[PDB]
């Protein structure tokens, strides 16, 4: 809607930074709203979901388990591993690894994870395969949330990763078993929610993934609707602003408040 647009364009000019947006209808793909949908931005940690996503792909395959057992070393540990840093003695499964990763944020889960795929290249060739030409991991946690000027390392755009959530959380590209399991974890309770939770009206579903990087790199993936159910997908990254984490937190969640109130 055109009062979402004029409060993008606000956000930028409070950050001092690129804003993009894009609104998919969840059903059709249709393109709803946008801006800037196919300039590139830092995943940081939207990219947990994509990487959960092959492993599932890989658990439907019938080459990876979600009751596999992880177990890892003291110097596996990175920063904001809240999940990890209490297993070194006894690991994780991948299960236990997914649901850190995506509920907590945990970094050393989607490092581990990564392992279990075999890589950053190989989700990014993952991606490849399910028709996403866009989206690059290149590094683990914490490195690829550098939003370095000019690195085009780890980033996506809002119209391609709106269209892999689609593919991910619709359809047959994982089984129902696995679509519902991302769901899931992508729904359960979190500790702080400010980007959209915060806007969300009582009995509105969401399934959501934010990250946040240095340089200002800030975003949200997200399925969402009234009812009980999804109907929309709305991505909205930014990068390179200087002003407080509160502000960009406050910027972007009056995007979504827009969003909503305009639905
Ligand atoms: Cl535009
Ligand atoms: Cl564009
Ligand atoms: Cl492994
Ligand atoms: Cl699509
Ligand atoms: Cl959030
Ligand atoms: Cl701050
Ligand atoms: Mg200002
Ligand atoms: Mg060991
Ligand atoms: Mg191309
Ligand atoms: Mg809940």
């Amino acid at each position: 809607h055109p009062e979402t647009l004029v409060k993008v364009k606000d956000a930028e000019d409070q950050l001092g930074a690129r804003v993009g947006y894009i609104e998919l209808d969840l059903n059709s793909g249709k393109i709803l709203e946008s801006f800037r949908p196919e300039e590139r931005f830092p995943l940081t940690s939207t990219f947990k979901v994509l990487l959960c996503g092959a492993v599932l792909s890989r658990v439907d395959a019938g080459q990876e388990q979600l009751g596999r057992r992880i177990h890892y070393s003291q110097n596996d540990l990175v920063e904001y591993s809240p999940v990890t840093e209490k297993h070194l003695t006894d690991g994780m499964t991948v299960r236990e690894l997914c649901s850190a990763a995506i509920t907590m944020s945990d970094n050393t889960a989607a490092n581990l994870l990564l392992t279990t795929i075999g890589g950053p290249k190989e989700l990014t060739d993952f991606l490849r395969q399910i028709g996403d030409k866009e989206t690059r991991l290149d590094r683990i946690e914490p490195d690829l949330n550098e939003g370095k000027l000019g690195d085009l390392r780890d980033t996506t755009t809002p119209k391609a990763i709106a269209s892999t959530l689609r593919k991910l959380l619709t359809g047959e590209l994982l089984t129902l078993a696995s679509r519902q399991q991302l769901i899931d974890w992508m729904e359960a309770d979190k500790v702080a929610g400010p980007l959209l939770r915060s806007a969300l009206p009582a009995g509105w579903f969401i399934a959501d993934k934010s990250g946040a990087g240095e340089r200002g790199s800030r975003g949200i993936i997200a399925a969402l609707g009234p009812d009980g159910k999804p109907s929309r997908i709305v991505v909205i990254y930014t990068t390179g602003s200087q002003a407080t984490m509160d502000e960009r937190n406050r910027q972007i969640a009056e995007i979504g408040a827009s969003l909503i109130k305009h639905w």
